[PDB]
């Protein structure tokens, strides 16, 4: 059931034409100590992954970036930001996977040239100082970027899944693992704890080869809440519960809450009002350390298959636009300042 | 988080040493055919997919192929026999994860000593003729055996996966996917809706080099029916609506019910009472086309850390010995007999 096996340039490759830049490595550097920090509870400041739902216009995205890099000096004592830099669409059975598996948004399936343009979005993004977050999907693509990525996840489809606790085991980045599609959040904590360990797995090189790995364990895990089947999670009711099934684990990383998604079930406009209640339990406590907001330039979204398509507006989930992202920057940081003492 | 990059020996290599022999080829070749139609109903024969949990002692593994090719002429006309053969055993968190991590059952990790000895165990059975099962764990594993393979399954905690459907889509051997651990089955039946699609994925090859695989679609998925949070799933309710939930997909193709794990509820002598009820089932109905039994020379369980371990009995999940498997052949045969007019 093989049609083909075609040519994949290994990370080497594309590492050396799009070498990790000074100021990228200066603000991995620092930004991952500062989310492993506010994840473990030493600093009360509120991490915020931001960004479009996914990537499918670089361009976009950099001036998406401009926008937010701007807003960062506002709110930094308050609010760590860190810029969301998807490159993959989960889907119930089929449809556009994502800007990796194809670029041009045409079904030419040009991988390399995917993670070619997925490397240097994320080079050029780092490069301006800002921090970059991104789902890692497998054992293969995170070799082309894992060092430009301060705060990764796990989605709730591969929260179950072996080979990603293991592979996140061997990641430098902190790394999220989204509860699952049903709800349950007892695997998302089995999933962290799983995580910390050392693990022997199978992946892959540099330069392309396969090998074994033997890892160290990441003690930078920590639970994601996206609401599931269940129905929404985002409740200081959830949260009790997440912190009290982490402490039977003996992990004391905290939580953080995805505004969308199953949060608000996939209503753009519910963001926000999931934020207000995120908000006013991070004045009373400590336990929630971030969330995670989809936004774009224009509100909401479009059909992949229009033409032209709108810039700047997404075209797999509903995102809010900039002008709320900022109103809800600042309903967070007034909530860290009511927070503290 | 990389403690060491060791070396993995290619499939290339191994399957010089380990060659394709002509018994094992024709075994593989035949033995496709007749479950493919089985999975179809174009063959009202029931499929059995037999054998311990999973292996960690080749040896004993022979010994009880043999005696398995031993009833194979005594059934064949009513029931198509093929022995379970895995390799992993999934985890909580942590544990042995089975005979390819850790062959010799000490934490020395030898993967490159795993796949050679995982290939030549397969090799050796198909050899005697008899058609194997194994779970599709990875993209790097299955390049060391998957032409030895007649029927494989994707599990419960990865039926959500990505890449595993993507994975199953190239794979030539059939496919079971596995409902979810909590119980949901629609999810089972979009994996396999989504592996009847081609794709384009990042895989390995046989060099042991990263590639893009184009794939052609597997049009022999199924799904298995194995219990979960829900509670059990083998009784004729579940079945069909499980069909149903089939034909709104434009599927095809037949149910099979583990016995074991969430449907006996890890109880093995529950495996006889919920294989009483599939016989009732397949008496009426040819909805229900294979049965998935976990039985071993000795009956039951042990630790992997006993000194001695006994012979021949699992070290993972509890099986039924093989007088009782005699037992439920018989019964599956007669069912069988029944149906048919
Ligand atoms: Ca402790
Ligand atoms: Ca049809
Ligand atoms: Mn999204
Ligand atoms: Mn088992």
């Amino acid at each position: 059931n093989i049609k083909k096996e075609k040519v994949l340039i290994p990370a080497e490759v594309l590492i050396q034409d799009i070498p990790l830049l000074k100021t990228s490595f200066e603000t991995v550097r620092k930004s991952r100590k500062e989310i492993a920090n506010i994840i473990h509870g030493n600093d009360d400041r509120v991490a915020v992954v931001v960004g479009p739902c996914s990537i499918h216009d670089p361009a976009a995205a950099i001036e998406y970036a401009t926008k937010l890099k701007e807003q960062v000096k506002k709110f930094h004592k308050d609010i760590l930001i860190i810029m969301r830099v998807y490159f993959e669409k989960p889907r119930t059975t089929i449809g556009w996977k994502g800007f990796i598996n194809d670029p041009d948004l045409d079904n030419s399936y040009n991988i390399n040239k995917g993670l070619r343009l997925a490397r240097n979005l994320l080079s050029d993004l780092t490069n301006m100082g800002l921090p970059c977050a991104t789902e890692f999907l497998d054992v293969i693509t995170p070799q082309y970027f894992a060092e430009l990525i301060t705060w990764g996840a796990i989605g709730a489809r591969t929260v179950e899944s072996q080979v990603h606790r293991e592979l996140a085991s061997g990641l430098s980045a902190s790394i999220g693992f989204k509860n699952a599609t049903n709800g349950d959040v007892q695997v998302a904590v089995d999933a962290v704890k799983s995580a910390t360990y050392p693990h022997h797995f199978l992946s892959t090189t540099k330069s392309g080869s396969t090998a074994i790995f033997a890892t160290k364990g990441n003690q930078n895990g920590h639970v994601i809440l996206r609401g599931g089947a269940s129905g929404p999670n985002f409740s200081k009711e959830h949260v009790d519960d997440c912190i009290a099934k982490l402490k039977k684990a003996d992990i004391n990383t905290k939580v953080m809450i995805d505004c969308s998604h199953g949060n608000s079930q996939k209503d753009h406009s519910k963001q926000i009002s999931v934020l207000a209640d995120i908000c006013e339990q991070i004045k009373h406590s400590n336990d929630i350390f971030g969330v995670m907001i989809e936004s774009n330039l224009v509100a909401g979204n479009q059909d992949i298959n229009k033409k032209p398509l709108t810039y700047g507006q997404s075209v797999t989930d509903k995102c809010v636009d900039f002008e709320e992202t900022v109103k809800m920057l600042e309903m967070l940081a007034e909530a860290v300042q009511v927070r503290r003492g």
